[PDB]
């Protein structure tokens, strides 16, 4: 339907987001910031958290009753944690880190170990 | 460079691959499945979770120094849990998550929350 | 560069707006209204208060040094409690006040106390 | 009528003046500095306060005896602490706040909240 | 005059708007969504009340209301509890709820039981 | 259908109607008169509330709701309480009430807090 979500709950520290067709699928953002000392000098630290949470329905075509509701929560969340100083260095992580985990998802998400993929740093294009 | 990483560790549920140039950067994956119980029906669930760490060095941007130590760790962590059976809805939430995610990240790595975003479903 | 600031937070009596650059300076405005007793009548008094917070670097004058993150915190905040009904006269207490401060901030941000300056009243 | 204040107290960290009409009208500065610590080195942070106070009568036209005189206090207080070493940056950013408090005031001083209103930094011209 | 209401508290739940003229005329919107068990089947039940506030002053001809003391509290309010998933039938609710309020109104607010209207469903 | 409401309950203080096809969707109306003392004048002060009451069923594809054990309570409420000598000021304040009401009335219903809208005074 690509029908975009709408807010629900601004905190300055959270930020939460819900379907509004379905409620059961939340989509919060949490950040916070706080200085860390690296080395020699300090650097302000940011803890991003993106937290999507759903609750699809379980089917069993010949087993699943359709008048008693038979629901599970599956969550998906992410955290990301450095210096807003060496944001640089942030994003090349994640952009390695979102390759591997593309590399890996099809895999986890049938519930087998990702034995075979090979990661890598520095991904180009 | 774009080197891939080297195998180094496995055992149990976990697997730990690191980059041969440093030993700073390493990637592991956790995997748990069990059943869960939803309702009357009992399925699968797996718990997927993919940690990426690293201690880079702190790079400024006006600044330009190949004599400094200056180190802070980082680390990117994404945990993923539902059923095998529902991996289609699984699916199309980390893809939706994957999206969003991105529309929030120039803010979030800048230490700024994402006041200006629109978080959709199902992204076409 | 004028950019101008963002709306990043509304809750209760607040607002919070930040610079899209560095989340480092920030601007919040408070109110506050509620009826104050004065003689026999009683007025809706408002407390604004406006607060402006940075955490910028510190720059030396004869120094110049892109590789320097010393840091300090510095705020400037301006509070006007003050009747809705005469605020007329808040008003005009209000350019007084600006164009004294006006008068002393060469002084002021110096850690000179105004020793030579002259206040005034209504001011034209 | 454009008279300006004649002072009444000084104190080597205060100073008071007052309107010679008008008593309930003061104008204090108070300026006080302290060593800080600024990342790696010291500097000399000011606290630099400018009060001034009013007490405005209150005059209901139908209402108010004017043999029994009905006051209101009223006052505007500024803050501004930063180091004197980096003085540059202290009033770059009292320019910033002394504009966006200039497009608040119609709205604050009516007991509104400045819902409309879009601050700047780097305020030209 | 038809000026428009501005904006005083904020509260992710309830929202206070203020007449900017008169400060004693206020409107507010609360909403309220949580579980509800309708027969076997949860839904999400939303309850939201709109409450308009106002304070006119009683007129007495031949008294001069100096001081403005003679002075009363009006109130109206508004309740909306149902179901998301059936907000179709809340919002028919609410139709023909407004539509014999309106046939109701002039009766009502003048202290006399509306014993001579007649309400109707699905009003067209 | 447009069908309209028939009457069951007279109180001289309620009115209640109900749908001739759907005993459970109800229309009351309940009015009370009495004195009041705003400042130094007493003024008879009415309070009218007007309930519509319904019991809807939860619709779920795929359930054939045999019995209509899956059913739902919902209600729209008003209470307008103000002097029936200042009436003028309460048809003013509900005029607005009504139309504010219908600025927020697809948010609310949808169980969102509607954070977009914007309430008048004196809508023409």
């Amino acid at each position: 339907a690509q029908h975009n979500m709408r807010l629900q709950l601004t905190s300055g520290t959270s930020l939460t987001w819900v379907d509004p067709n379905d409620f059961r699928s939340t989509f919060r953002i949490n950040l916070n910031v706080n200085q860390k000392v690296a080395g020699a000098v300090s650097v302000y630290n940011a803890r991003s958290e993106v937290i999507t949470n759903r609750a699809p329905l379980v089917v069993i075509e010949g087993c699943t009753d359709a008048c008693s509701v038979n629901r599970e929560n599956i969550s998906i969340r992410t955290t990301i944690s450095g210096s807003v100083e060496n944001k640089a260095a942030v994003l090349a992580a994640l952009l390695d880190h979102l390759h591997n985990l593309g590399l890996a998802r099809d895999d986890l998400v049938a519930g087998l170990l990702p034995t075979t993929i090979q990661p890598v740093v520095e991904y180009t294009g």
